[PDB]
């Protein structure tokens, strides 16, 4: 499995959740907020048909 992390503009981990394989599962960032993570073959996490904001950006927190 993988693991899905958001940080801020200060790329610093403000949101943490787990990802299955080949799959995709919404964290919630920020004191009411939420962005979906997908998790691609090679552990690629991405935004689901979405986009950032505020430099929200995503990070594999590795294994689950």
């Amino acid at each position: 499995n993988c693991v899905a992390n958001i940080l801020n503009i200060n790329e610093a981990v403000i949101a943490t959740g787990c990802v299955p394989a080949g799959g995709e599962l919404r964290i919630f960032v920020g004191s009411s907020h939420s962005y979906l993570i997908k998790a691609t073959s090679s552990c690629g996490l991405s935004l689901t048909n979405q986009v950032f904001i505020n430099g929200e950006s995503v990070q594999s927190g590795g294994r689950c």
